[PDB]
């Protein structure tokens, strides 16, 4: 029907620090003395901030005539997401993605006498796998009442522009959500303790701390790209190497400003201090200690499964409903290098990785396990090995060699434990592997 | 087997075993009394027998 | 039994030989470094204190 409003004031939802009209009126040599000569100061002040709800205003010469709306402006906005270059292709059918890696082997000494009886001896290669799957399904819903929207406009151009803006809002929302999801990926990866943590002091405490940050960044970037490779910068602990052209560093705006104002505006030959990898600036991270993250291009495993849009019409209410469906897979690869520069109080040991995480051994069999301890300090920590099979005759030595009892059939869990706490309150970091038993 | 589970191959424990064949079973059912059916009645509702 | 495509089968097969060659290269680098470490251990370097 006729929806009207009454006696609405122009101070809707405004909490003013002071009354500017009173300040101008009671001015005796104050800083507001420049506004005294102004004539329509109160009229300008009461309307300048903008009006939320308007009302009919009569013409000042002829009371019957009503003042009209002169100009109508429609604001258009377009939003994107910076992290779209990290997306992969499409997956029409299927759900799961399998990633396979193979590692290096060991060397043996030449022995012609020993070679007589070991011609057909075999040893299996070292390979490992990772899996990803689809995990996002969402949609956006919008309704348009075009027939009843016609009374609010006087030009077809304005009508079409308003409808187009309503349509574009859906895509803007989709872009914002996609950016948030791909930032949540990094936040979750850090929260699960899979990054390689580099402990910095603080990027804002002192210039010495900031230049120490620069030094540590450059050292880590150099260490990532050695031709012979390393197994110290990935969560799967495999021998792999990166390339400088593929390394991406993600930072935030306050860190960028600190860089520019502190260690670049006063540094002759600034090329010896600037960042090395390709730099991306975001609006910070949700985690407390994160400031910068250095990753490889193949770190992101983002795919899309569905992008469609469908419409329906209501013949009784005369409106349209639009539904925009998006389905995606959001995951990361543990086989790539991933370093996080963290400032604050971090534990001495972040994680323990047992290199064979899935194994299958015979009843009278043996298996060798290796433990990699991701420590944030220079102190070396010792591990303790245990097996939770539950049957007698199965035992693991202090060097990670497990021997299986000749008569048992149970799933075995191998556990490597590191103690970083003090007495009366130990702090244990646990790495685990799963073993199956064959007859 | 009812409800399969992932199986790893014996040579390498990291790899998983895939499926190599899927078959869709199709049957058709008929009723034996269809021979006792008469024609169609397009318009009207009631049949009178005298 | 872990593959359904010959392309993936052969691609996985070649990675084993690639890993063999990578291991050879890594061991060669380690031996070259061990040369310097052994030379220092035997005390044949000229030591400058820093």
């Amino acid at each position: 029907m006729r929806i009207t409003f009454n006696d609405v004031k122009t101070s809707l939802g405004i909490t003013e620090s002071y009354d500017i009209v009173n300040a101008i009126r009671n001015s005796q040599g104050d800083n507001f003395k420049s506004y005294v000569p102004l004539a329509t100061a109160n009229n300008v002040a009461e309307v300048g901030a903008g009006i939320l709800i308007n009302q009919t205003v009569q013409n000042d010469f002829i009371t019957s005539l009503v003042d009209r709306i002169g100009l109508v402006v429609i604001r258009q906005v377009s939003l994107n997401n910076p992290l779209k270059k990290f997306k992969k292709g499409q997956i029409p059918l299927g759900r799961t993605i399998e990633e396979i890696y193979t590692d290096i082997t060991k060397e043996k000494q030449y022995d012609a006498e020993e070679a007589e009886q070991k011609v057909f001896e075999r040893e299996m290669p070292n390979v490992k796998t990772l899996f990803h799957e689809r995990n996002r399904q969402g949609f956006y819903h919008q309704t348009i009442q075009d027939d009843s929207l016609k009374t609010a406009f006087v030009s077809w151009g304005n009508f079409e522009s308003f409808v187009s803006s309503i349509i574009n809002a859906i895509y803007n929302s989709a872009e914002v959500d996609e950016y948030e999801y791909m930032k949540l990926l990094v936040d979750n990866y850090y929260s699960k303790g899979l990054f390689t943590t580099v402990k910095i002091d603080e990027p804002t405490s002192s210039t010495g701390a900031l230049t120490e940050f620069v030094k540590k960044m450059r050292a880590t970037a150099r260490k990532l790209t050695l031709p012979q490779g390393s197994r110290d910068w990935n969560s799967m602990a495999v021998r792999t190497r990166s390339y400088m052209e593929d390394l991406h560093l993600i930072i935030d705006a306050d860190l960028e400003a600190e860089l520019d104002v502190d260690v670049l505006a006063k540094a002759f030959n600034m090329n010896r201090t600037d960042f090395l990898g390709n730099v991306t600036v975001i609006d910070g991270f949700a985690s407390t200690g994160l400031e910068a993250v250095l990753v490889d291009k193949d770190w992101f495993m983002v795919y899309d499964n569905l992008h469609k849009m469908e419409t329906v019409r209501n013949p009784r209410g005369l409106y349209w409903n639009y539904y925009y469906h998006v389905w995606q897979t959001l995951s990361v690869s543990r086989f790539a290098n991933a370093v996080a520069f963290v400032s604050g109080d971090v534990p001495a040991v972040t994680q323990v990785i047992v290199s064979p995480n899935i194994a299958a051994v015979k009843q009278g069999g043996q298996q060798q396990f290796t433990a990699y301890v991701r420590a944030t300090n220079a102190k070396d920590h010792k591990v303790v090995w245990s097996v939770e099979g539950g049957s007698t005759g199965t035992a693991i030595t202090g060097d990670g060699l497990l021997s299986v009892s000749g008569n048992e059939d149970n799933q075995l869990t191998v556990k490597a434990t590191v103690d970083i706490g003090t007495e009366d309150k130990p702090k244990l970091v646990v790495g685990e592997a799963v073993v199956s038993i064959r007859p």
